[PDB]
DNA sequence: CAAGGCACATGACAACGGTGTTCAGTGCCGCGTTGCCCGATACCCCCTACCCGTAGTTGACTGGCATCCGGGCGCCGGGTCGCC
């Protein structure tokens, strides 16, 4: 957590470095874009055992949010042809992030 | 009856027979190993597809988390504030 709050900070550092009163509006709100994205950036890259890249990262997360939406709508366990047309990619692609999708056990 | 004269064979005599050595010369032919000719190959090129890193995204949105008790048991050892 400390951790995550140091690196809003220096996402915060970046935002007041780039950031004036040329806007018309408070600097919280043009902030909170800055702190999301350096926080994700650190969250995508060192928050795994393993490194993963940004655009794999955010494959992973899309495919697991949109299945965990087809779990909830569906109320099954959706199919991987189903998640495959949902993703759009072909049913190997799914099954290589899916297996890169996973953390070590100690 | 004894001596002298003719047949057949006989002591050597070389020279062929046949074959065995030996010289001496020149090869014969055993294997070892050279010189070719091909097929494939690793190694330069070009092209685009896709992974991986960087940079933005403007209503406002200003302090979190769940801890933890039934060890148990004793000791050391230091700290810690009263004590007179």
């Amino acid at each position: 957590f400390l951790d995550l709050i140091q690196e809003g900070n220096l996402g915060l550092i970046r935002a007041v470095e780039k950031f004036d009163y040329t806007k018309g509006y408070k600097f919280s709100t043009y902030a909170t874009w800055w702190i999301r994205q350096a926080i994700t950036r650190a969250m995508a890259d060192q928050a795994r055992t393993i490194r993963i890249p940004v655009h794999m990262v955010e494959v992973i997360n899309k495919l697991a949010r949109v299945q965990r939406q087809m779990l909830q709508d569906l109320g099954r366990e959706p199919t991987p042809e189903e998640l495959a047309k949902e993703l759009d990619m072909t049913p190997e692609k799914v099954i290589e992030v899916q297996k890169y999708g996973r953390e070590p056990i100690s």
